[PDB]
């Protein structure tokens, strides 16, 4: 076909009932998902050819960078609760990855303050029980599907987008076949 199991998708061996329709994982300690955030903008470009009715979900792991990978999950929840992921995305990225100043859960902290978030209003969503289980929504869909690598990209619950199987000449080329694929999954 033009579309085939193992090529541009992989499907899972056991299915994930009731899971999110699109569903992204990522960590800030991701050199692949820097990429998929700052140069090619996958996430947006998905959102764009998706039918609407859809809702999208991205959410972070703990598997990579130890310690702070986890102070980092518990800071995207934040990011979730308050809304700010897009204020912090770049940052907390370009912060690990790029100027490599977040070290401790109290420069991470520092990037929300200075995108404009109050201490006070951090600290409590930091310290809040919904702050707890969205950590534990976010570790239960990355265990539904025993994730072992980022960025992952899921469509309801049963396939998982192959980007291995894709063209990397061209970076434009990648995200349209990357995106396109998603939609030909969403349909099916």
């Amino acid at each position: 076909a033009q579309y085939e199991d193992g090529k541009q998708y992989t499907t899972l061996e056991k299915p994930v009932a009731g899971a999110p329709q699109v569903l992204e994982f990522f960590s800030f300690f991701c050199p692949h998902c820097y990429q998929f955030e700052e140069v090619l903008h996958i996430s947006d470009n998905v959102k764009k050819k998706l039918p609407e009715g859809v809702k999208m979900t991205k959410y972070h792991v703990n598997f990579m960078g130890g310690d702070l990978g986890k102070d980092l999950t518990q800071a995207w929840a934040v990011a979730m609760a308050l809304g700010v992921e897009d204020k912090v995305t770049v940052p907390l990225f370009e912060g690990v990855q790029k100027t490599q100043t977040i070290r401790s859960a109290s420069d991470i902290r520092d990037v929300f303050i200075n995108a404009g978030i109050k201490g006070e209003e951090y600290d409590a969503a930091w310290n809040s029980f919904v702050v707890k289980s969205l950590v534990a929504q976010q570790e239960k869909a990355a265990a539904d599907v025993q994730l072992r690598g980022v960025p992952a990209m899921f469509v309801n619950g049963k396939y998982q987008l192959n980007p291995q199987g894709m063209d990397t000449s061209n970076m434009d080329v990648f995200v349209q076949q990357y995106a396109d694929t998603v939609k030909y999954l969403s349909e099916k």
